[PDB]
């Protein structure tokens, strides 16, 4: 696989060994025929796993999840899919490597797809190789991969509010439960109700998992309430996995707003992420997989895709060349190449408002391509009355950077800003000019 021009997706079941042991077989071969190479990890948590499979070879692990001391002599670099794509997009010259791995390659994020179209188009052009690790490649119509033990798969009503009756089988279980949950704010109704009947849940999300992941070693629980980010290569020792099959859509409408559309179908690549949680032990068979609803193909016109264009756009490749799509995955947005191509003082202020402003892609870009800089917020106030952002029901206010109490109405409405009470917040800050 690591000759020149060549992508391989390595598409072994979940479990299959791909990340301990088919990865460092591949880096020692990589180093011994002097291959400068990247590992890429979709998130730090699974960057540690790797250093724990990888130990005893020479890897440079540029994230602060690992704490090794470096020899220097390292020609292999670890770092998460997002760095990757940032680096790219800063003004610091990132190696053109012989030899590209990414781990987790079903990761549906903006950052993760830009990463694989540059990738592909190197390879593409006959001047990498590359080899894509995930048990569902893009495009995949099965729900029900194989497993290192057999699984009891069966469709039953999944609750997705509080219930006092009606779903005996979900708190009569005397083992533990992975279920995942469409939103943030649907796993905080369903734990609360799971807390309220004696049961002890882990809620994870993407800005508290490397944080709430560590709880699920550390402590006993019953109940680990989690968003799609754990299908990302997050273990646990858990016998049942229920899955609402739904998840929320991030949707453009009419070029000029972002809705979260949904709670809407999953994807057959997810709910085989979901349902390979469980059915990884062989000693273990009969590790159960309740699903409450079907599969569609929600990736179409899905926003994450559209977003990678944007970064994409923006990444330099040769002169003006731009980097395409991985091809599998190039159909899920109506795009032409180089229609968010940034001039160089615009790039920089979209950059720093994804980087240090925390914003969307989407909404960063909105931003930057009406030529405001990156200090100046009067944008967040000075949108229609229909923008006007909601907390508990009545609009929310912060104390502009002038010392004035005003009403956050943005000039672009972005529901990912407030999709939970820690998005708004951090929201807030940003309209206040505190970062």
């Amino acid at each position: 696989m690591l000759k020149k021009k060549q992508l391989t997706v390595l598409d072994l079941h979940p479990g299959a060994g791909k990340t301990r042991r088919v990865l460092p077989e591949i880096v020692r071969e990589a180093i011994k025929k002097r291959l400068r190479t990247v590992i890429l990890a979709p998130t730090r948590v699974v960057a540690a796993e790797m250093e724990e499979a990888l130990r005893g070879l020479p890897v440079r692990y540029m994230t602060t999840a690992v704490n090794v001391t470096h020899s220097g002599t390292e020609i292999v670099d670890l770092m998460c899919h997002a760095t990757f794509t940032s680096r790219l997009l800063q003004p610091i010259r990132v190696p053109n490597y012989n030899l590209n791995i990414m781990d987790e390659a079903h990761f549906t994020d903006p950052s993760s797809i830009a990463a694989r179209g540059y990738i592909s188009t190197r390879v593409e052009m006959g001047e990498a190789a590359a080899i894509f690790m995930t048990a569902t490649p893009p495009g995949t119509r099965d729900a029900f991969p194989d497993s290192n033990s057999p699984i009891m798969d069966t469709e039953v009503e999944v609750p997705e509010r509080a219930w006092s009756s009606g779903f005996d089988w979900v708190t009569d279980h005397s083992g533990k439960t992975v279920w995942f949950v469409p939103s943030v704010r649907n796993g905080n109704e369903i734990a609360a109700c799971l807390t309220k009947a004696g049961k002890r849940v882990i809620q994870l999300s993407r800005k508290t998992f490397e944080t709430e992941f560590q709880k699920t070693k550390n402590q006993e629980w019953d109940f680990v309430i989690t968003t799609d980010i754990s299908e990302m290569g997050a273990n646990f020792k858990a016998d049942r996995v229920i899955d609402s099959r739904r998840c929320l859509k991030p949707v453009i409408l009419d070029g000029e707003r972002v809705i979260l559309a949904g709670p809407m179908p999953v994807t057959h690549a997810s709910a085989a992420q979901r349902r390979g949680r469980i059915g990884r032990n062989p000693n273990k068979p009969g590790d159960e997989y309740m699903y409450g609803g079907g599969c569609a193909e929600t990736d179409e016109g899905h926003a994450h895709w559209l977003e990678a264009r944007m970064l994409l756009d923006n990444i330099y490749l040769q002169d003006g060349l731009i980097a395409s799509l991985y091809r599998p995955e190039a159909d899920k947005v109506a795009a032409i190449e180089g229609e968010f191509k940034l001039r160089t003082e615009q790039r920089k202020t979209f950059v720093e408002l994804m980087k240090r402003g925390d914003l969307p892609v989407w909404l960063a870009y909105q931003v930057a391509s009406a030529g405001i800089t990156y200090t100046d917020r009067r944008w967040c106030f000075d949108g229609t009355t229909n923008n006007t952002i909601m907390e508990d029901s009545v609009p929310a206010e912060v104390w502009t950077k002038y010392g004035e109490k005003r009403v956050l109405k943005p000039r672009w409405m972005d529901a990912r800003v407030c999709s939970d009470h820690a998005a708004l917040k951090s929201f807030k800050e940003f309209a206040a000019g505190k970062r």
